[PDB]
């Protein structure tokens, strides 16, 4: 098992990590540095200013969250010292990428588990959040934020880069997931950890309401095709149909007293957009397009019923996430035996042509994309009211 580093000696190692290189490059301030090994240092320096000014603050009871953020930045260099290579050049031969592992204590029989690189960057993402206004990217960035020293550009990089990361470090734990789960499921312990907006929910009215369109679009979808069932459908449509019913139908078991209405509409909302990005890749689409698809009835259909040609970045990522949570509870099967899998039967078993492993990559995908919509959104923004 890899044992983290405490926060102290992080501090203390990169301390020592700029005079080093500063030592070696000859130079005063790491603003004089080439680059990108400027703005990385400028990066880290700004971390950890705003990570310490949080400590001496709030005063926290553990510093664990503080040094999964710590880790998250670190490895986000590293990464972009990976990208900023030559073609020839190596990442072990760089000295700071060497002294950031090395801080970290990672080598090469010491590296952390898939669940660790989750939570750092998970951290990160969060931490990212103290630029905007209220931490809400809904009000764009501060006019102050701990990451001034560096431009707007490199500001979205470093974040698109690091909703990246996240991204491909979910999608490297569920392709090591196996289907051996023999734990049942238990929707009577799913409980959301914070209640959600109800202004994000209200544009469906209610949770009948919703339920009733969704059942409305599938009959028209079956009369516009004339056929009986959904069967006869495609196998790809068929499936994401199923999907969206089984959705619904099992959202219904659930007493409203144990879970409420507007947390449901949430998951559904986000099952909509889910399938709603499957048919936007089949015509080769982004799977968060506004463009209409004149030629699909069900991708048409939910943009109606989600409003999401109206709807923002942030409020989509909301209820992406929402029905994410869910699945991954009613189909994954978490420790505290050992590491996770797939239950071998679930809510998707039965339905014939699902791929359980595309829909949870889908979601990570999409939440990535509305994250980085956001940043660029914000960037934009604050490059026009800076240029006027």
């Amino acid at each position: 098992t890899f044992v983290l580093k405490e926060f102290d000696a992080l501090k203390s190692h990169f301390n020592d990590t700029v005079k080093i290189i500063l030592q070696r490059e000859k130079k005063d301030k790491i603003e004089d540095l080439p680059n990108p090994r400027k703005e990385e240092l400028q990066f880290l320096t700004a971390v950890l200013n705003q990570l310490e000014a949080k400590i001496d603050e709030l005063k926290p009871r553990s510093l664990a969250s503080y040094v999964h953020v710590f880790y998250g930045a670190m490895l986000l260099v590293c990464k972009d010292v990976e990208n900023n290579l030559r073609v020839m050049e190596k990442k072990e031969n760089s000295l700071l990428f060497t002294r950031l592992m090395d801080g970290m204590g990672i080598s090469d029989e010491n590296i952390p588990t898939s669940e660790q690189n989750i939570m750092f960057y998970r951290g990160l993402n969060k931490f990212l959040n103290f630029i905007y206004e209220s931490n809400d990217s809904r009000k764009g960035l501060k006019k102050e934020h701990f990451l001034q020293v560096l431009s707007l550009k490199k500001i979205y990089s470093l974040a698109k880069l690091s909703y990246e990361q996240e991204e491909a470090a979910e999608n490297n734990a569920l392709a090591k997931l196996t289907a051996d789960g023999k734990t049942k499921a238990n929707a009577n312990s799913f409980h959301v950890e914070k209640p959600i907006d109800s202004s994000i929910v209200e544009q469906f009215k209610s949770w009948d309401e919703m339920k009733g369109a969704l059942h409305q679009l599938i009959l028209d979808e079956l009369s516009d095709k004339n056929v009986a069932k959904i069967s006869a459908l495609s196998q790809a449509r068929s499936a994401q149909l199923k999907f969206l019913q089984t959705m619904a139908e099992q959202l219904d078991k659930i007493p409203n007293q144990s879970l409420e209405p507007s947390e449901k509409m949430a998951i559904l909302a986000g099952a909509m957009y889910i399938v709603r990005g499957q048919i936007a890749q089949e015509y080769g689409k982004d799977p968060l397009s506004n463009d209409k698809i004149s030629a699909t009835v069900i991708h048409t259909g939910l943009s109606t019923i989600l409003h999401a040609n109206a709807d923002c970045c942030e409020d989509k990522e909301v209820l992406i996430a929402a029905a994410n949570k869910f699945i991954r509870h009613m189909v994954i099967e978490r420790p505290e035996i050992t590491k996770e899998s797939v239950r071998e039967n679930n809510m998707f078993s039965d339905i014939a042509g699902f791929q359980l492993i595309s829909v949870l990559t889908l979601i990570q995908n999409m939440i990535k994309t509305c994250r980085t919509d956001a940043i660029e959104a914000c960037v934009t923004k604050r490059k026009e009211e800076l240029e006027a």
